[PDB]
């Protein structure tokens, strides 16, 4: 059929490996969280008593549900591939309580979304107030209740629960009664508000009832401002949330993998390749080394890394876990686009670089502990979820990452076998009736072995990657270019049979990708990095407040971080491989300024943990080192130090800094201009600053040539001191810098722009509070 | 800094290659012109009386005064190549004729549209009404003048003309005047008809007085409508008329160039960037394999190319001659916008492609004569210009083409030069006191010797390009192996105290590479290197190979050869690929010793260089097939694609509203029109009416017009005024809901032409037309 196929998490057991030590961690970091506190939302919004209060952080300020959906996913796939009891049972009571609280309301409701019922009645009567992140007040209901939808699926694919099939199926029925009266216009409207991927889950449950009502469910849930442009091979990112994008494209390809055979439908594989080229454009032109993506939370140009390289707010996880999803149904279906009937192994190129570099980075190894931001600002550090704390997103995403490590290793086509990752495992075949063990200390060895432990002599074809960065093979101890490839090996595969390869690794030094002078050293594909101190390391086990996610700490100037001397091809040549068991390596070339501990230590960025770090690296000719190093000196230093007095800091229109400070508006709108957000209102917009140290000073963005102009209230008092205004940047900003007349005590603090004597308010840039 | 420059075309001499030959064709078709007949259009406007009729085709119905612009350039920058005295001469006349012209009128106005001073006096005082191709009842007036601004440049910049440059600040100071009153919507509103690239000549003109006005000028005539999306990386281009937006993108690339050191503006590098988009979504998305872009002048799709392989109206080479020198310009400081101080050798690898298989294919070799369009229909054929018939936008350009083959040949940054095109030629590096001789039969042999013929003793680097396509050099007998660096394009450095009499010989291995058509559709072409091949199909209804100075002359209008009757190629590509062999001699000629159908009963499939490829029809794509498929895809062939050759092998003419050559052809007329695109393709129509002349060559008995089927809007057709009352036969409706209405008509149309007027029918709108076809 040339159809490839994955392996169950049942199947592929890992051996010991940073894998299985990520999957044990994530394991005791599950079973920490408590089952009747994920419960307590829907519980509520059900009209039943709840047992226990429900978490605080997101789970009380709006996205009260969404930890209970990822928890079902991460709870099911981690019973797939340990078997664990305790598991069994949090998972067991988990789906009963939203069984209780589905039986309740009896239309096939589950929701934690404070006044769920009220919501979907006025958007069943055709009452839609969306914005980017809101659905008639409330915080991304859609994207809340798609992690039920996704948690009931993979409890019934993964747990083999039947209730949890029953649970989908009437949760996904009654959703077809609430938009059941709705025209497509406003079906399209309502998914202006970020829906995760609803059309991924509804398409999911097509396949597992076969009946097509809810392919055209699906269909009428994804969303088609974003989709016509990637069918005709546009990228128009720029500006968007990143996170809120990649899951409908995965909804996209899902639509196109059960709509293959709908003879009422013929636009599968235009759907199929609107999501190749989305994976093609953020790969390979919107992707640093680790794999991930985005600047707080949003793609910039694809031109222009410098906020990349300047902001404490690195690639989100969620991002790449959700790239990585989209990886795995491109590449299984990528032989029958090319017409080859062979898997294209460059998307298992990337699924490796990201795996390892920033989903293994992403958790505490020995304590636990999820990552938001992944800085790639040189000598920032990054924060990590505690479990009664921390509700984010990434910490949803994060249960889910560390279950499933054995579900890419390996695929199935028939009688061929791709071994695509080289991770410790046991392989059950069973379509073969062949085991097989991969044992390899890979990263850190080049050795890999492939032990047939058992078979039923059939002629069968092993495909053994051959990575990029990447022939002698010994078969049963009989010894035997440049390019993601594959090496078959048919032979009849008996017990003892016995495949020996090698792996070759060379330092790399990887450009960031708009060919700015910043530069990180790979090891095969492995990304290294360089610990650059423990000071300041503020909130690294987050607190449960709005904005614990980001390293608050204070920002180092780039001039006090080691900068690469000389040109890059003598850059490379001067890290040098330490010995031992583990990957270690010193740069021992020109650098600036002095090192103390005589030179640079470099080890992978996945073991490097609890301190502040570069992985990219700025870098100088000695020809350009004067100029370079008073701009660093100069402009970047002065940078820092504004940074360093903020106090608070809101960026309007970008949907988390927003929700963080407790946005309330009427009559507003949102944009970009220049490649940055705002907000402007006819009625009025407000935030809370939050002022940990006292403040002096205001500063807020406009552009000069907007005419409309705003009132600032400070709790209800107007300010009217006069700003001083900045010159004017290149792209027409301004900043209004307002000496406060009294301190803003240590606290909360209203801010609220209303119009002064034209129609919108100014559009505002940014606010920020300084001492 | 480290700066590239280029080497101008006095210190580059061209020795003997097909591009000599090719040069020296262009000259004696340059020679064959009569100036009195180019300037004729200028001393008329002027009110001076003109010593020849100007020349007939687009010479005398609307475009009079273009060719007179491009013969200029051709003159100017074939002067600077070969120091021909008799084109020194063509040119000093030909400034003397325009001087005497700028004299009579005395306001820096020269031009050659009819009713120019009175079409200047309306848009000064800001009666603008523009269309996509007109301006005030004017045939594409800017993009005409545009080419005398750019003449007049090319005659100071490259063969030192003070008169020429005094002559163009005055034309120059004349637009400011002519602009003064007008606000930027008027402006941007004026440049909705094709300008050229009047923003390119006026940051010209800016650097060559260092007068910032004439960059103020130049922003001004930058079109917002195509800049402002490809800055924000977005193609838009579907649809477009693609030779009028090419040389607006190497205007803002200029605008940026002359403006890099403007405190006053600070836009520089998003206008540079915006260039570098709009040459990267044409190149690797928009493109074939012989480097050319367009189907009937325009951008099809990107994800669908059958009209590239089913229209005789293939890529214009207007547009590679532009894209050319967009590529040039981006080369220049592309190292300055990775910060790597090395320019990008894949502008090159480009360059190579496009020269070689799209502007040196341009040139019937011998007798001479100019392409417009190249047909990437497998099985048909392109046609020439002649001297005193064709007056084309393509002749215009293809005079400018093959006078400046040196110009990319070399680049030079300090104390390093760049090795970029393998064509023999003899170097006057001056900077650093060294002549150096490129010796090489490639595209025919894999060797290139550089000789250095004179050197002052200093330490150089010639970075040698190492193309995608093909590491033993050789420096005076000693051998060198480096490392094969990367698969990639690159450069090889090679540092020496070069004296007299030191030689570098390399090899450039060439190998068989089989291109398929960019979206995929199963039809290949074989490439060996960069050289393009095809297969002649015969030499058959070469129907206006020659052309006359007839409208539409530039088409080739001769039968079309169904699919089915042209070799197919059956198996996997990788196979076909492998099956292509190199016969022997000392010129490449390959035989496709594969499985083909229809069969060779005779001898094997014989490809050639397209470029080598003349007076015949050809293939360059061919359909593929495996052998599974065989047996359904013939069947396919012969009937729709049949039918569809049937169609158009019994048509007697053709327009395509909303398309601006057909219908200027055509001798477009209208009063409240407009035009548009609705699923790919283009039509007009009017409340007031709008009509054409068909031209007849043999007499006609079908008339089919093309409309959608849900517009309810009517049209009355008047054929030379009488009115069509006969009932149409309704075609089915297709997939994007187009049906054709076919008329018998009730007597034969004789030969001669006919007036055809569409007015509504009791609506308020025409039915929107998408095509007008007569039949016999
Ligand atoms: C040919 C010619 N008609 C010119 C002006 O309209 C166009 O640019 C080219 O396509
Ligand atoms: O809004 C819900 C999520 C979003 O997908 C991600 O970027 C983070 N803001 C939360
Ligand atoms: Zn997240
Ligand atoms: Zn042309």
């Amino acid at each position: 059929n040339h159809q490839v196929s994955y392996f169950s998490l049942q199947d592929v057991k890992l051996l010991s490996s940073p894998f299985l030590q990520a999957q044990q961690t994530d394991l005791h970091y599950i079973l920490a969280l408590d089952p009747d506190r994920l419960s307590a939302p829907f519980l509520r919004e059900a009209g039943l008593t709840p047992k226990a209060p429900s978490y605080t952080n997101w789970e009380n300020t709006g996205l009260d549900g969404h930890i209970g959906g990822h928890y079902l996913s991460a709870l099911s796939m981690m019973y797939a591939a340990t078997g664990d009891t305790a598991i069994y049972h949090r998972l067991n009571y988990m789906l009963n309580e939203l069984h209780r609280a589905q039986q309740a309301v009896g239309t096939g409701f589950i929701g934690g979304t404070p006044g769920s019922l009220q919501l979907w009645k006025e958007i069943k009567a055709g009452d839609i107030r969306a914005g980017g992140f809101s659905l008639n007040g409330k915080w991304v209901p859609l994207y809340n209740i798609h992690k039920t939808y996704a948690g009931l699926r993979d409890a019934y694919l993964y747990a083999h629960s039947d209730l949890a099939r029953q649970m989908l199926i009437d949760l996904t029925d009654w959703m077809i009664d609430i938009t059941s009266g709705l025209s497509d216009n406003q079906m399209q409207d309502m998914l202006r508000s970020e829906h995760g991927g609803l059309n991924e889950t509804f398409a999911d449950v097509a396949e597992i009832t076969g009946d097509k009502k809810y392919l055209k469910l699906a269909r009428r849930f994804s969303h088609k401002v974003i989709l016509d442009p990637l069918i005709k091979n546009e990228d128009r990112l720029n500006g968007m949330h990143a996170n809120t994008q990649i899951p409908k494209v995965i909804g996209y390809k899902r639509v196109a993998e059960v709509s293959k055979n709908d003879k009422d439908w013929n636009h599968a594989a235009e759907w199929d390749h609107a999501a190749r080229f989305f994976w093609n454009t953020v790969v390979n032109h919107r992707s640093v080394c680790i794999g991930g993506n985005s600047v707080r939370e949003h793609f910039h140009p694809s031109d222009n890394f410098t906020s990349m390289l300047n902001d404490v707010q690195g690639p989100e996880t969620c991002n790449t876990y959700n790239m990585l999803r989209l990886t795995k149904m491109l590449y299984q279906n990528s032989g029958d686009v090319d017409n080859s009937n062979k898997p294209d192994p460059r998307y298992v190129d990337y699924y490796e670089r990201a795996l390892y570099n920033h989903i293994l980075s992403s958790q505490e190894p020995d304590k636990g502990g999820f990552v938001y931001f992944t800085p790639m600002r040189p000598g920032h550090y990054r924060v990590y979820s505690q479990p009664e704390t921390s509700m984010w997103c990434c910490v949803g995403s994060g249960l889910e990452n560390h279950t499933k490590y054995g579900e890419f290793i390996y695929a199935h086509q028939q009688d061929t076998l791709y071994v695509n990752l080289f991770i410790p495992s046991q392989l059950n075949w069973k379509e073969q009736g062949v085991t097989l063990t991969q044992e390899t200390l890979f990263p850190d060895d080049e050795k890999v072995t492939l032990r047939i432990d058992k078979a039923a002599k059939k002629n069968l074809t092993l495909m053994i990657r051959i990575p990029e960065w990447a022939y002698e093979i010994t078969i049963n101890g009989k010894k035997h270019t440049g390019a993601s490839t594959y090496l078959p090996i048919r032979r009849k595969w008996k017990k003892g049979d016995m495949i020996t390869f090698h792996l070759p690794m060379k330092v790399s030094l990887e450009q960031i990708p708009d060919k700015k002078d910043y530069y990180a050293f790979l090891y095969g594909p492995i990304v290294l990095a360089t610990s650059t101190g423990t000071e300041n390391l503020d909130g690294i086990y987050a607190d449960d407040s709005r904005g614990g996610h980001i390293a608050h700490g204070r920002q180092t100037p780039l001039q006090e971080i080691p900068m690469l001397i000389g040109n890059p091809d003598s850059i490379r040549h001067s890290l040098h491989k330490l010995s031992g068991s583990k990957l270690a390596f010193s740069y021992d070339g020109n650098v600036y300024p002095t090192q103390k501990s005589k030179s640079l230590e470099l080890i992978p960025f996945f073991r490097l943990h609890n301190s502040r770090y570069a992985v990219y690296f700025r870098q100088a000719s000695e020809e350009q080192f004067k100029t370079i190093q008073e701009e660093m000196a100069t402009a970047e230093r002065k940078a820092t130090e504004l940074a360093n007095r903020t106090v608070d800091l809101i960026f309007p229109g970008e949907q988390q800094p927003e929700s963080d400070h407790s946005i309330q508006y009427e009559a507003s709108e949102t944009g970009t201009h220049k490649d940055r957000h705002f907000r402007r209102a006819k009625g009025w917009f407000s935030y809370n600053l939050k002022i940990k140290e006292e403040a002096s000073q205001l500063m807020i963005t406009v552009r000069q040539e907007d005419r409309n102009k705003a009132v600032i209230l400070l709790n209800n008092e107007k300010l009217t001191v006069h700003p001083t205004v900045s010159k004017a940047d290149k792209d027409g900003f301004i900043r209004l810098c307002y000496l406060l007349p009294r301190k803003l005590k240590v606290g909360s603090c209203e801010i609220l722009f209303k119009p002064d004597g034209t129609e919108w308010t100014s559009a505002v840039y940014e606010v920020r509070l300084l001492k």
